[PDB]
């Protein structure tokens, strides 16, 4: 009893090897990587960017104000 009906061992076997080094490559690298940076990103960023409206404007102005700046040029002299 040794090779028939019996095998035994992982005998290392490249095909094993391939598919859990692929396995984990693709898993780790695509999920963790790809699940984080394009997940949260794509989240919190079009969220962070559209809601906070972050891309200019944002609120107000840390401008005096006073009351606006000009509505169509005008003169108090």
């Amino acid at each position: 009893a040794d090779k028939t009906i019996f095998n035994d061992h992982l005998n290392t076997n490249p095909k094993t090897n391939l598919r859990l080094w692929v396995a984990f490559q693709m898993m780790k690298g695509a999920g963790w990587a790809g699940g984080v940076f394009f997940g949260t990103l794509l989240l919190i960023g079009f969220f962070r960017v559209v809601g906070r409206m972050l891309p200019i404007q944002e609120n107000q102005a840390p401008a005096p104000n006073i009351t606006g700046a000009l509505e169509h040029h005008h003169h108090h002299h």
